[PDB]
């Protein structure tokens, strides 16, 4: 969907993702098919093998909220931090924690190589609805370090009013 084949940045060094579950809110995320709404939140429990189970929760401009079940598993239990998601009825796709404090924020991509193109994924997740924005132009650096169009990213909605149920 996007010109030019994938990069591969940096990843975090001695990931843990025992510290990594519990409760992620989307900050912000490059525009994709499936996030087409607002309140978005990601949920990490424990899984048998090196990763951890996901549940991804979004609500939509209906009103209704939208939810996936997933597993991220790391394929090579040596990089921890390369893990691949799996969904009901679909191929895998990366899942790279570039970076994490696993108290406050962390930063995840996805690529995928589609020819002479890519189709990728990021994401600035915190452990509260919002980030203070010094970090966030932190990691939007790292972001635009590696050719990620820090200006292609949209600012997920948290406030009370619209997700007003969760
Ligand atoms: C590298 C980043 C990243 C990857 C690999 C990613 C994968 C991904 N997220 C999805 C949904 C979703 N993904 C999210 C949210 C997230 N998902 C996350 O991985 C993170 C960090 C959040 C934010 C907290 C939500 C809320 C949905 C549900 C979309 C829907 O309602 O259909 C789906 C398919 C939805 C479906 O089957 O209908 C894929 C493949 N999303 C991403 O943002």
């Amino acid at each position: 969907i996007k010109p030019g084949r994938c990069p591969k940045p940096a990843v975090q060094e001695d990931f843990d993702a025992a510290r990594y579950l519990g409760v992620w809110y989307d900050i912000q995320r490059l525009p994709n098919k499936f996030q087409k709404g607002e309140c978005a939140t990601a949920t990490y429990s424990l899984s048998p093998g090196v990763g951890f189970s996901v549940f991804n929760r979004e609500r939509l401009a209906n009103g209704t909220i939208k939810s996936v079940i997933g597993s991220a598993i790391a394929e090579d239990p040596c990089e921890p931090a390369k893990l691949q998601f799996f969904h009901e009825n679909a191929a895998p796709v990366p899942y790279w924690v570039l970076s994490t404090d696993y108290d406050n924020y962390a930063l995840v991509y996805s690529c995928i190589n589609e020819g002479a193109s890519h189709a990728a994924y990021a994401s600035i997740v915190s452990r509260q609805p919002t980030l203070p924005e010094e970090t966030i132009k932190k990691l939007q650096g790292t972001m635009s370090s590696f050719g990620v169009g820090v200006d292609t990213l949209l600012t997920t909605n948290q406030d009370a009013a619209y997700c007003s149920a969760m």
